[PDB]
C-alpha cells in the first residue's frame, strides 16, 4: 500500500479527521473556485486538491490520507455504504457516475 501516484481526474478516497474515506477525485487549482482556493493549506508537505462528492467540493489532503478509489469499490459501497451517512452515500452515487475531472461541472 505504498504511496500512490494520483493524477488530475483520478477518483480517489480521502479520509479526514472523524471522517471515513470520502470519494474524492484529485483535481487542480485550475478547477477550484475561490472557495476551494481559500482552503489551500500552506503547511509543509505537498497537498493534493481533490473534489469531494457530491456537490463537487474541494479539499487539500496529502497523498498519505489519499487512496486509489476504483469504480468497483465505489459500486460496492453503493450496495452497502458505511457508515450510514446520506452525504457520503450521495458522494459515491454522484462520484460513481462521474468518470473523470473533465466530466465534472466547473463554475465557468
Amino acid at each position: 500500500s505504498e504511496r500512490v501516484n494520483y493524477k488530475p481526474g483520478m477518483r480517489v478516497l480521502t479520509k479526514m479527521s472523524g471522517f471515513p474515506w470520502w470519494p474524492s477525485m484529485v483535481v487542480t487549482e485550475s478547477k477550484m473556485t475561490s472557495v476551494a482556493r481559500k482552503s489551500k493549506p500552506k503547511r509543509a508537505g505537498t497537498f493534493y486538491p481533490v473534489i469531494f462528492f457530491p456537490n463537487k467540493e474541494y479539499l487539500w489532503t496529502g497523498s498519505d490520507s489519499l487512496t486509489p478509489l476504483t469504480s468497483e469499490a465505489i459500486s460496492q459501497f453503493l450496495e452497502k455504504p458505511k457508515p450510514k451517512t446520506a452525504s457520503l452515500i450521495k458522494a459515491y452515487k454522484m462520484a460513481q457516475s462521474t468518470p473523470d475531472l473533465d466530466s465534472l461541472s466547473v463554475p465557468s
